[PDB]
DNA sequence: GCATGCATGCGCATGCATGCATGCAGCATGCATGCATGCATGCGCATGCATGC
């Protein structure tokens, strides 16, 4: 503890043109992958994305990797 | 003086501008049904955790 670990990630997501930052248990499930949803003005059926999907062609963060449920971990694998 | 003919008022029918109610119909408004739509309910099922042994 206190050896400014969370302070490089979030640095390094602001130095990065795509870059998100995540903590473990706040953003679990579809919140990583994507959702369904439907589209209010084009009327048809979209795929939101998560986290992961944001941050494509850039740098991902995530803040305590222990605490993460086994689902979440696979989709990092 | 006397005989005559025209203008003026009296008497009689008729038409006609106002005015208003009633029965019938034409006419538009409000109502009943019927349905499309998207949201929220509540309900069993699978997963991740906290507890006991
Ligand atoms: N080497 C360091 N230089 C400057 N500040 C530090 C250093 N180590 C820790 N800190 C400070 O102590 C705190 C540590 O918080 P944090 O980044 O969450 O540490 P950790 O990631 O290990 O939990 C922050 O305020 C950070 O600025
Ligand atoms: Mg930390």
């Amino acid at each position: 503890p206190g050896v400014a670990k969370s302070q490089l990630l979030k640095a390094i997501c602001k130095i990065s043109p795509r870059g998100v930052y995540t903590t473990g248990k706040g953003s679990s499930g579809v919140g990583l992958t994507a959702a369904v949803m439907k589209d209010p003005v084009t009327d048809e059926m979209i795929l939101e994305g998560g986290a992961l999907v944001l941050a494509d062609n850039g740098i991902c963060c995530i803040d305590e990797f222990d605490k993460m449920d086994e689902s979440d971990r696979t989709a990092i694998h």
